[PDB]
């Protein structure tokens, strides 16, 4: 009888992931998931495959590796959710995941993941999981701004409110939730630098470029500085970081549109060749060589290393 759905929903409701969930609320999801039981050494996701599913892991460690044509595979480890970014992007697998122990869990397709994303509270829980995974790839950098104050530079993390359907015309039949979740793990089409107070402290400013379209050479820039933090050189510092990444990813021109009595954004843009025009004022500028950012070569390299690390971590 099809009451195996009922046993399955109770199994789902027993996960830390679904803490506080009522098993009945999970029955429609239970319907869309298939049990997974892999033996140690079993390949869960093969590099080079199309992305057909994601996995929700009840238990067992897995190990991630990326194979190349010029030496041995680069190995890691994610000690909960696997495979979901390439699934929602419809991109091929860029890495292989292997069970390092017995692995028990559940497998679903994109529709099953969209079901999870719409359950109460679960979109934010998925975003915290993505955040924890990414935080492993981020080492905040202590930076000294013009005034001598010390702050910390890092890429944005999923769930930073600073992060918030343009470029995502590459996803078929999407929902808003699917697109919002992808927005939280996009670093290539939309790169955001953040400045924090303390290495594990609050974000007090952010700067970003948003490409005009997927892979496009023109991007809209936008800096935001906490009311207390203007004048202090934080904005122009983030601007430097953004050239390193923009240069690194292929963006070649920046553009801006701001409210006119917003003089501080204006001065950030006046700082390279900005020529405003009314509408709200407008302007658009070239992307200067990495040679030309006023940072020590050491700082520049840590910024490019950070950029690279997060983009790869999101399979871009
Ligand atoms: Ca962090
Ligand atoms: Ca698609
Ligand atoms: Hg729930």
């Amino acid at each position: 009888v099809a009451e195996l759905t009922e046993v399955r929903a109770a199994d789902l409701a027993a996960l830390e992931f679904f803490t506080g969930c009522r098993p009945s609320a999970l029955e429609p999801l239970a319907t869309q998931l298939r049990p997974l039981k892999a033996e140690p050494g079993q390949v869960l996701i093969r590099q080079g495959d199309p992305a057909l599913t994601f996995m929700l892991i009840e238990s067992g460690r897995v190990q991630v590796s990326h194979a190349v044509a010029d030496g041995p595979p680069i190995v890691l480890d994610i000690e909960l959710i696997i495979g979901e970014i390439a699934l929602l992007r419809d991109a091929p697998r860029t890495a292989t995941v292997v069970a390092a122990e017995p692995v028990i869990g559940w497998v679903g397709d994109r529709d099953a993941f969209d079901t999870i994303l719409h359950l109460p509270g679960m979109f934010d829980r998925l975003v915290r999981i993505a955040r924890q995974r990414l935080a492993a790839f981020i080492t905040p950098i202590p930076v000294q701004v013009r005034t001598g104050e010390w702050f910390y530079l890092r890429p944005v993390l999923p769930g930073d409110v600073e992060r918030t359907y343009r470029r995502f015309q590459s996803v078929r039949k999407p929902t808003r939730a699917l697109l919002e979740y992808l927005f939280e793990v996009d670093y290539a089409d939309h790169f955001v630098w953040v400045m924090t107070e303390g290495a594990l402290g609050p974000v007090i400013a952010d700067a970003r470029f948003v490409r005009e379209g997927h892979n496009a050479t023109m991007a809209e820039v936008a800096f935001t500085v906490g009311d207390d933090y203007q004048g202090r050189g934080i904005g122009s510092f983030l601007m430097g970081a953004l050239i390193v990444s923009a240069n690194y990813v292929g963006v070649q021109r920046f553009n801006a549109r701001v409210l006119t009595d917003n003089m501080a954004m204006r001065k950030i843009m006046d700082r390279l060749g900005a020529v405003w025009v009314r509408e709200v004022v407008m302007t658009e500028v070239d992307v200067p060589p990495v040679d030309t950012v006023p940072f020590e070569p050491e700082l520049i390299d840590q910024i490019r290393d950070a950029t690279r690390k997060v983009i790869r971590a999101v399979s871009q």
